[PDB]
């Protein structure tokens, strides 16, 4: 099993910056996938930024541009620096990473407990 600690969450003036980190302990074996998901009232939750393994990145149309997700491979921790905060970026954000031991299991993935960012003056 995977335990997956989050952290730099709280509440930013719009036009602001915040760095999200995700830190992962554990049996990690091959990770697949590490993304940030946000759930805000009646917005459901979305996929926000992801790094596929191989580096393949992918970000919600929302954020593009102004929201850059990286990796440390080596301490397995995944961040999300957001940049130019609006208030509609208002969200509990999650980190969720995919894991493997081979080619023939199907992953199990793993979240974090989600941190409030509140973007508001």
């Amino acid at each position: 099993e995977v335990q997956l600690v989050e952290s730099g969450g709280g509440l930013v003036q719009p036009g602001g910056s915040l760095r999200l980190s995700c830190a992962a302990s554990g049996s990690v074996f091959k990770i697949n996938v590490m993304a940030w998901y946000r759930q805000a009232p009646g917005k459901g939750r979305e996929l926000v930024a992801g790094i596929i393994s191989g580096g393949s990145t992918s970000y919600a149309d929302s954020v593009k541009g102004r929201f850059t997700i990286s990796r440390d491979n080596a301490k397995n921790t995944l961040y999300l620096q957001m940049n130019s905060l609006r208030p509609e970026d208002t969200a509990v954000y999650y980190c969720a990473f995919i894991t493997t031991e081979s080619d023939y299991d199907l992953g199990r993935r793993y979240w974090g407990q989600g941190t409030l960012v509140t973007v508001s003056s």
